């Protein structure tokens, strides 16, 4: 009835949960970053960051549009994420900075992950440190 929820085990229940706890993610962070692979979390988290803000101030919207764009989508981007760059906006998004752009591309990333640091993480220490101790 969606009533209650498990513990951290509600992680490998649904990736949304793990992504939507401040736990799950810090955790599922902590792993994706010692190699440097965060960037699509951090990506999600950068147009999580974006829906956050109101439309109607369009002036932060421009500066965190031009923040993710160079990390994430610059051709020179610190932390190129792979999207469909192709048919990708441009300078469009910077044109006109409003909180659903990025909101396919965000999905594209969510996904990414779904399968597979999320699969990884799951399998990963720390999750069963704060899951169980005694196993059975």
């Amino acid at each position: 009835s969606m009533t209650e929820e498990q513990p951290v085990a509600s992680w490998a229940l649904s990736f949304e949960r793990l992504l939507q706890d401040p736990l799950g993610l810090a955790y599922f962070t902590e792993f994706l970053k010692k190699e440097f692979s965060a960037e699509n979390v951090t990506f999600w988290k950068a147009c999580e960051r974006f829906q956050q803000i109101p439309a109607s101030d369009t002036q932060q919207l421009a500066q965190e549009a031009r923040n993710i764009y160079q990390e994430f989508l610059s051709s020179q981007a610190l932390s190129p994420v792979n999207i469909d760059r192709q048919a990708w906006l441009g300078e469009e998004v910077l044109a006109e900075p409003r909180p659903d752009m990025f909101r396919a591309q965000q999905l594209q990333i969510f996904n990414l992950m779904k399968f597979d640091s999320y699969a990884r993480f799951v399998k990963s220490p720390l999750y069963r440190e704060c899951l169980l101790a005694e196993a059975e």
